């Protein structure tokens, strides 16, 4: 039997997070924090949502410390304020890395033998629900308001864990693009491809099941018909793309994803470099890879990226598939080479053992050996 | 902006209740009632669970006095027999009948000013979540494990009142089609095509929207590709059929249905007509009465249960979709007329004028006079 977390509450479309102090107000709380970053304050986002705050007088203090690929360090940080604070619940305003930091803060704050950070990784053996989380996402991204999943850089051991606990599942979720129009193109090119990577991945997971299939495909067929228009500033297509990558967070947090992720993660903790621009720039590389082993599947993803796959055979479908990525990855302005962001060639054996060993590698539908990976890395190295 | 409640956790499949024991222990509860009905005892249904319950040493109490469209005193005697029972959470077990009651106990039992039950009518003004609430459909479904509504009948004023509220979502549902295998053909054919009606009339709605046409057309395929098969007791398509009617309900329960639903409830009130063979009966002809304001969406319809449509135009498109329920009905045994399931002509005008006034009508694309219920119930009445 398959199981299903997904938010009691979630409000969709612009003026979304108007739903905000009216869901306060029917559950009782007394005081948020806002977890947060110092670009979105900066920008006026964060603004958005106090100034409603304060027109229905509800009390906030607010923690903006989050770095992209957040630590132990600064989720001990907002851990910090939290408690001080005498907050009762959690406002997440932000991409995954504040999201993620606030499932971390909710989780500890309610149980404080995992006050260590590190003990949470894997399936955490939390015995209380995390802090009530209101979840305001600003990138079309992660799906980190609908997902029992964060993932937290250790900083000592120079790896990303992954936590994965129902405990930590927002009570309610807004989705509105007002809080992502500001995003720069390249910012929702990478988070863009992000959500497409969580979508495919998810549609060929080896625990992919009925429903997780036809939230997927929608996914899919959403993020591909909006993101060029979306980085193009196309105010509709930036609607459809909040959308789009939160149907994708509705399957994947429930079934997992493959070894994009798997491989994304030892660059986010060797480089800090950004997920979305890793995932986006393997991505069309290890589709060719898994290409064998998804049955009809590239036939159904063609389709949907806009293939004429009327006259197709499954191979010729299968190759069109992979290049409708390449394509979409030149056409939003992604890096094609690993080279190019920051990764060293010497690094790679070090890279494919730790992706190897990355839980997000077991649900892809290939089996990976070392020697696949290390291969993998290079062929997205360089031309 | 568009909300979504859903269940926060899910269990899907053969064996799902299996995981039942496991969620009372994370949560704490100390004791249920069980709400159920007295066949569903005798069948040896309610024993799936309660075996597994005194296995694990969990206690329970039980009331099984609920019927079919369950009255106001169905409604105080069960609210009596918890407020009793040191019960501290309610397991549903059951189809539409005993769910609705129980939402509605699980209600008052934290909301006491509501204990004359008709207060309860509209969007309940609650201040309270209900008494936390595990839900076990036996039927192929109203999907009342995920929707936010419940039916009562008024008996003393010989109506159907539904109650909308938030406040009411279980906590966990476990869709198990080893629960629902019992069901006589008859019963698995009139739920199916309840379920069917739920899809058909959220797909049309006025307030429909991206994301719940998605989920409606995928619950059209699920249960127009598996009715057939699972009425003639197919194990597979009872396991399609479980998923299909959930689906279904993850969408109407947001957006509303329509006309069917409107004039099905003054049956159930004045005949206590079943709710399923109401609806299959009504379905074809109100789906032919909308035709002209349901855009191209028949033409998706007529797709999905399996009809030809690349020559066609919209017309034909239109018509085949209305043939296709027609076809379903006659192949799963739904009787045509209205006459053959106990209705009277003289009652018409009371019936028109109890449809026009239920809250189901408002969500029907084509506004709905008076005089056209009135024609719709007499060409469902006979040839
Ligand atoms: N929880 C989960 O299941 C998943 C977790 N993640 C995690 O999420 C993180 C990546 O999150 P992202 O949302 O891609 O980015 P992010 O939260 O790291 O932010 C990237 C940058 O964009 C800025 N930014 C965000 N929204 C903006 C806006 N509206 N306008 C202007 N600037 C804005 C931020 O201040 C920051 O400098 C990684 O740590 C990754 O591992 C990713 C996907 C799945
Ligand atoms: N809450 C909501 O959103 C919705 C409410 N409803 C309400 O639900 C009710 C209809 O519920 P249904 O599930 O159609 O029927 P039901 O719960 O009234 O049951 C009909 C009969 O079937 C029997 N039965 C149920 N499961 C069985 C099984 N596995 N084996 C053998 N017999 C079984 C019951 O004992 C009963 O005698 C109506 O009151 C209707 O208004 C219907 C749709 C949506
Ligand atoms: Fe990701
Ligand atoms: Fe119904």
């Amino acid at each position: 039997a398959n199981r299903m977390i997904l938010n009691e509450t979630a409000w969709f479309g612009r003026g979304a997070v108007g739903a905000l102090t009216d869901e306060v107000k029917r559950r009782g709380y007394q005081k948020a924090l806002i977890v947060t970053d110092k670009t979105l304050v900066q920008c006026g986002v964060v603004a958005k949502v106090t100034d409603k705050m304060d027109a229905a007088g509800l009390a906030w203090a607010i923690y903006d410390g989050v770095v992209p690929n957040p630590t132990i360090t600064v989720v001990k940080e907002g851990l910090g304020v939290f408690q001080n604070s005498g907050a009762d619940y959690l406002i997440a305003i932000g991409g995954g890395s504040p999201q993620d930091t606030c499932k971390a803060i909710g989780i500890i704050s309610n149980n404080p033998e995992f006050a260590d950070v590190r003990s949470l990784e894997g399936l955490s053996p939390t015995n209380k629900p995390s802090v009530p989380i209101l979840a305001i996402p600003t990138t079309a991204g992660t799906a980190a308001e609908v997902t029992i999943n964060y993932v937290i850089t250790d900083e000592e051991k120079r790896r990303k864990f992954v936590c994965v606990d129902p405990h930590d599942i927002p009570q309610v979720a807004f989705i509105d693009a007002d809080m992502m129009d500001g995003m720069p193109p390249a910012l929702k090119a990478a988070t863009g491809v992000d959500a497409l990577t969580h979508a495919i991945e998810g549609y060929i997971t080896r625990g992919a099941w009925a429903l997780t299939d036809a939230l997927h495909i929608k996914a899919i067929e959403i993020i591909a018909g909006a993101l060029r228009g979306s980085v193009a500033g196309d105010k509709d297509a930036g609607e459809e793309m909040a959308l789009g990558q939160y149907v994708a967070g509705m399957g994947f947090s429930n079934v997992g994803v493959g070894l994009v992720h798997g491989m994304a993660h030892p660059l986010g903790a060797f480089y800090n470099t950004p997920h979305g621009v890793a995932n986006a720039i393997l991505l069309p590389h290890v589709m060719r890879y898994n290409a064998d082993f998804t049955g009809e599947k590239y036939r159904d993803i063609a389709r949907v990226m806009g293939v004429k796959v009327e006259g197709m055979g499954l191979e010729e479908a299968r190759n069109a598939a992979v290049e409708a990525v390449f394509a979409l990855n030149r056409d939003v302005g992604i890096p094609p080479h690993l080279r190019d962001v920051g990764v060293r060639k010497e690094d790679i054996p070090a890279l494919a053992q730790a992706a190897l060993d990355d839980v997000c590698t077991g649900g892809n539908p290939r089996e990976a050996t070392l020697e696949d990976i290390v291969e993998l890395y290079h062929t997205a190295w360089t031309s």
